[PDB]
RNA sequence: GGAGAGGAGCAGGCGGUCGCGGGGGCGCACACCUGCGCUCCCGAGGAAAGUCCGGACUCUGGAGCGGGGUGCCGGGUAACGCCCGGGAGGGGUGACCCUCGGACAGGGCCAUAGAGAAGAAGACCGCCCGGGGGGAAACUUCCGGGCAAGGGUGGAACGGUGGGGUAAGAGCCCACCAGCGUCGGGGCAACCCGGCGGCUUGGCAACCCCCACCUGGAGCAAGGCCAAGCAGGGGGUUGGGUCGCUCCCCUAUUCCCCCGGGUUGGCCGCUUGAGGUGUGCGGUAACGCACACCCCAGAUUGAUGACCGCCACAGAAUCCGGCUUAUGCUCCUCUCCCGUG
RNA sequence: GGCCAGGUAGCUCAGGGAGAGCACUGGAUAUGGGCACCCCCUAAGUCCAGGUGUCGGCGGUUCGAUUCCGCCCCUGGCCACCA
């Protein structure tokens, strides 16, 4: 869903300096009122997280997690998601359903 | 069965619940441009990779030189540093694999060790001949002369080993070998086979080079178009005109260089191509030709996931031809070895 | 996607027969200290002695390669339109 798809190149910056952030171990959570009745995500995957095939792979998981629990996630924000340091450490350690619950428990708290 | 060499294919599948990317069809709104909404088709790789070569395709005004690349020979191809076939040299018992022009066109470099390393250089331990001297003799000692044959030194010592010939010795002569010069035969050829013959005189050209062939430079962030928006200023014996050098077609600010500020939107290029697959024919083969069938990702923060159930390596970003590196199997050949019918 | 650089003692940097600087380990000795000298402890410093490396890895050429010729690994940078 690419109406769901914030453009980055010219928010990304935006969000930064204007919005809020949260982090845990495994991600940074960057989110902004956007003025709109939807939330909107976006991906920002440092080069030294590795190449495509594994980059494309945490890409992937965390647009599942987010299309999944749409309904659930606060309404009105745009969003920026950003791996950790950690969580490229043991990427291959961690389960999808251990991503899932550290990814939530940020997105859940975006407030108000 | 064991050990090993060559080579070909596949890239976990099939049936279920949701979620994407590009086309098509439809539902509709269309006073234009176009704007949404919901089923059929297709959807990463053998290496998509590293960017090591070769193109195709774009933009830079001409030519020459320099520079760079390839290196036995013959084909194949759009082309290549690739592939196929064949010839020498070397390794392995073997199937097989690896190597590749020229050092009497020239210049330059060979440390250390060694008597001596490019004109034929050299006498260290030594070998033999002719005298003077000492000494009973063995042996020593001085002068004159003859050796590259043994040993030592090396990565290599100016042909190798065996015999004859020598005072003692050398292709001095002879044998087989290696090299060179020729004559004759077979190959388009690289080169092979046989005969004759003085006796022959380092290595490195992945150092410059010589010979033969090839070659501008950038690269899809190439380049073309539209929309949007701020803010111009300081320079040019001229400089710049897609690497350098030298001759040459220009252009004078509108061009180029430096500093500062505006976008950091959308469309084209963007996928049908030296393109796959199935035969038939030619060719030792690589590959070519003929017909038929197919349309096989075109993203632009960048599309393939999760749960269930029987059994790796890594993700297109302009596209092809190859190389190299990373990696999980399966099958087909051939070689050697132990054991049996 | 393409186009370039660089990898040298622990760190910064030189350059076809492996070096400087910071630096580390010792010995010397207080004008520091146990008290005031004797005796002894500790070295910020100052003397001196050195300690030391797959040349980023793996192969080839060569008798020998930091230098030459190939691949692979790691660390940085550059590109688009407007005027
Ligand atoms: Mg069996
Ligand atoms: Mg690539
Ligand atoms: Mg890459
Ligand atoms: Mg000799
Ligand atoms: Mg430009």
């Amino acid at each position: 869903t690419r109406r769901e798809r914030l453009r980055l190149r010219r928010d990304f910056l935006l969000i930064f300096k204007e919005g809020k952030s949260l982090q845990n171990e495994y991600f940074v959570v960057l989110f902004r009122k956007n003025g709109l009745d939807y939330s909107r995500l976006g991906i920002v995957v440092k080069r030294k997280f590795g190449k495509a095939t594994r980059r494309n792979k945490l890409k992937r998981w965390v647009r599942e997690i987010f299309r999944r629990n749409k309904g659930v996630i606060p309404k009105g924000f745009d969003i920026v998601v950003i791996p950790r340091k950690k969580l490229s450490e043991e990427f291959e350690r961690v389960d999808f359903w251990t991503v899932r619950e550290k990814l939530l428990n940020l997105l859940k708290r975006i407030e108000g």
